[PDB]
């Protein structure tokens, strides 16, 4: 089976999810049914917040969801505790389930528009880097996309996305990343072009697009970083 998930347990209780017992909870599912084939995150408002799980490997989603699902009506520390209300694979905008093959589906594009939705980093030397340059961004969601796949791109496919895929616009601000030492995270909107994008490369920019969605961006993806999803460009 080639199915990835992104499941949304909405929550009732006062504040919002913590990163680190958003993964202790995880773990603790994982340690008994079960590069990381998972990203988590969390998100809303007071009083509207939700959690969410990416199981990026069918394996793990047919063991994980049974499991998710049965959490509906019970009380849950993630940090602080919540009920869950329900545990949603539609109907939210960052719930959703599909296919590889469906990440592949286009139509092919010369650009991407990316929306970071919780703070976005890399590691670079042994430091956090919180800029969206192009390489960093695509490579790191080719790299899961073809660890978790079923299918890596061809190495000039590789070369253009990462080498000749430049900025169109920009928009955004850094925040920190609470959990980290001296790390902030990038936040708001890139779009990325891909100059003389042959059809096959222009299909890969879109599968980058809409894995996004799935395995987030960057590092630290299990804590809730990098959160991110295509848009129109």
């Amino acid at each position: 089976s080639m199915v990835l998930a992104a499941l949304v347990l909405v929550l009732e209780g006062e504040g919002l999810p913590e990163p680190l017992g958003l993964r202790g909870f995880f773990y603790g599912l994982l340690r008994e049914v079960a590069e990381n084939p998972f990203a988590l995150g969390f998100g809303g408002r007071e009083g509207a917040a939700w959690a969410r799980v990416s199981l990026l490997v069918e394996g793990l989603y047919a063991r994980l969801a049974p499991r998710l699902y049965a959490l509906e009506g019970e009380e849950v520390r993630l940090g602080p505790p919540f009920r869950v209300r329900a545990v949603l694979q539609e109907g939210h905008p960052w719930a959703g389930v599909s296919t590889y093959p469906r990440l592949f589906q286009g139509p092919p594009s010369r650009d991407l528009a990316l929306r970071f939705a919780s703070p976005t980093f890399f590691r670079r030397k042994g430091v956090h880097y919180p800029v969206p340059e192009p390489r960093l961004v695509l490579e790191s969601l080719l790299r899961r996309l073809e660890a978790f796949g079923p299918l890596k791109a061809p190495e000039g496919v590789r070369e253009a996305l990462l080498e000749r895929t430049t900025v169109r616009s920009l928009e955004g601000r850094t925040l920190p990343a609470r959990t980290e030492v001296d790390t902030a995270g990038f936040v708001g909107r890139v779009v990325y072009h891909l100059p003389r994008a042959t059809e096959e490369e222009a299909l890969w920019l879109s599968a980058l697009g809409r894995f996004a969605f799935y395995s987030g961006v960057g590092a630290k993806t299990s804590l809730g970083y990098g959160r991110a999803r295509a848009e129109s460009a």
